């Protein structure tokens, strides 16, 4: 599913992301934009052989099991395929564990490089939340 901006804001807000560990909804929408372009089916192979999955490009190195990341944990206790669903519960519940791990949203390289310190509220402008 390729989500609309405001649709994904609504979904993330309903799944408790809004101000989750102090991160405003627009931070999350900004991260999803540059990670996946709002596409739940996005996958990207990392040089190390891990893969990033779904709207927030959650990495098989740590967070989900894809059966082909040697030496990897599944800290979210899910198959990585669950992170490509139209329904973002699995992605959102895993992102909560991630952002609580103590680097906050720095865990998302695209959030650190492209969203951090920017007017992120522009990502939720004109959305009925
Ligand atoms: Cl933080
Ligand atoms: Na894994």
């Amino acid at each position: 599913k390729v989500f609309g901006r405001c649709e994904l804001a609504a979904a993330m807000k309903r799944h408790g992301l809004d101000n989750y560990r102090g991160y405003s909804l627009g931070n999350w929408v900004c991260a999803a934009k540059f990670e996946s372009n709002f596409n739940t089916q996005a996958t990207n192979r990392n040089t190390d052989g891990s893969t990033d999955y779904g709207i927030l490009q959650i990495n098989s190195r740590w967070w989900c099991n894809d059966g082909r990341t040697p030496g990897s944990r599944n800290l979210c206790n899910i198959p990585c395929s669950a992170l490509l669903s139209s329904d973002i519960t699995a992605s959102v519940n895993c992102a909560k564990k991630i952002v609580s791990d103590g680097n906050g949203m720095n865990a998302w390289v695209a959030w650190r490089n492209r969203c951090k310190g920017t007017d992120v509220q522009a990502w939720i402008r004109g959305c009925r939340l």
